[PDB]
């Protein structure tokens, strides 16, 4: 063999030895070293012990603090919730699994895991588009001034959850399916079987075009455009350089949250994709394990970039923790 096609799983390990068990019945210790399986669980623990407060803290600095009612404060408060859903939904279940070297919870567990991660990535990807749009509408202003009401922010934040669920939910109902990846301690969209009863190949190419391409294409159109008013339509469009200061600061962060995304997220699809097309070309259980567990930091770093490149915020953040003020 290459790997071992099951009813609800696929493995990158030869059943020519017979040795292949199922990731819903007993240990996959036969995949790497039972020292290595601990490494997942160890990694997962820090990310659980990291995301919880650094995402809890921001989801509260804001709910508490007043002045913090700007369109960015919302989206970074939208990741603030999205991330804790990864952690208490995905991560707890994903970790607990790696100690066992296989899912104990049945596929009924590999749903949360896969789901609540797909989910978090998609709220991230979309929270960027609405962030990108915002920057376009704000920096190189189009026409007049229905300039964002706290309203338009809602319509945006609610926007992400919608779009982001139009990707994660379907595989859950059986437009696709959450299935164990790599070392079988992470679950992600069935790129493996051609399995027919879920029209697999459709959903997978669905999920790319509209939850990858398009999302990016919008992002990218706005990307460059974020260098037009940082110059001449600023030297000409007379905006007090007190605003070409705080606003040219928001643009850096956003720009960096993008890079951040593509640094973190791109390697996963590097494989996810390769798999889909070179389906059944032999490969190991570390091929898709690294990108998965790595890209899984998506539930940690955005609130931090935020403490690191947003001064007003950071100062409320210390006000909170230090009681009264700094
Ligand atoms: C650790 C396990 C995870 C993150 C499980 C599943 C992830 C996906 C199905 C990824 C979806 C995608 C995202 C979130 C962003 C880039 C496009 C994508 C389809 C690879
Ligand atoms: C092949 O793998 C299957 C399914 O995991 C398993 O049930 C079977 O015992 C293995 N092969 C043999 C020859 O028994």
């Amino acid at each position: 063999m290459c790997g071992t096609e099951g009813p609800n799983f696929y493995v990158p390990f030869s059943n020519k030895t017979g040795v292949v068990r199922s990731p819903f019945e007993a240990p996959q210790y036969y995949l790497a070293e039972p020292w290595q399986f601990s490494m997942l669980a160890a990694y997962m623990f820090l990310l659980i012990m990291l995301g919880f407060p650094i995402n809890f803290l921001t989801l509260y600095v804001t709910v508490q603090h007043k002045k913090l009612r700007t369109p960015l404060n919302y989206i970074l408060l939208n990741l603030a919730v999205a991330d804790l859903f990864m952690v208490f939904g995905g991560f707890t279940t994903t970790l607990y699994t790696s100690l066992h070297g296989y899912f104990v919870f049945g596929p009924t567990g590999c749903n949360l895991e896969g789901f609540f991660a797909t989910l978090g990535g998609e709220i991230a990807l979309w929270s960027l588009v609405v962030l990108a749009i915002e920057r376009y509408v704000v920096v190189c202003k189009p026409m007049s001034n229905f300039r964002f009401g706290e309203n338009h922010a809602i319509m945006g934040v609610a926007f992400t959850w919608v779009m982001a669920l139009a990707c994660a939910a379907p595989p859950l109902v059986g437009w696709s399916r959450y299935i164990p990846e790599g070392m079988q301690c992470s679950c992600g969209i069935d790129y493996y079987t051609p399995h027919e009863e879920t029209n697999n190949e459709s959903f997978v190419i669905y999920m790319f075009v509209v939850h990858f391409i398009i999302p990016l294409i919008v992002i990218f159109f706005c990307y460059g455009q974020l260098v037009f008013t940082v110059k001449e339509a600023a030297a000409q469009q007379q905006e007090s350089a007190t605003t070409q200061k705080a606003e040219k600061e928001v643009t850096r962060m956003v720009i960096i949250m993008v890079i951040a995304f593509l640094i973190c997220w791109l390697p996963y699809a590097g494989v996810a994709f390769y798999i889909f097309t070179h389906q059944g070309s032999c490969f190991g259980p570390i091929f898709m394990t690294i990108p998965a567990f790595f890209a899984k930091t998506s539930a940690v770093y955005n609130p931090v970039i935020y403490i690191m490149m947003n001064k007003q915020f950071r100062n409320c953040m210390v006000t909170t923790l230090c009681c009264g003020k700094n």
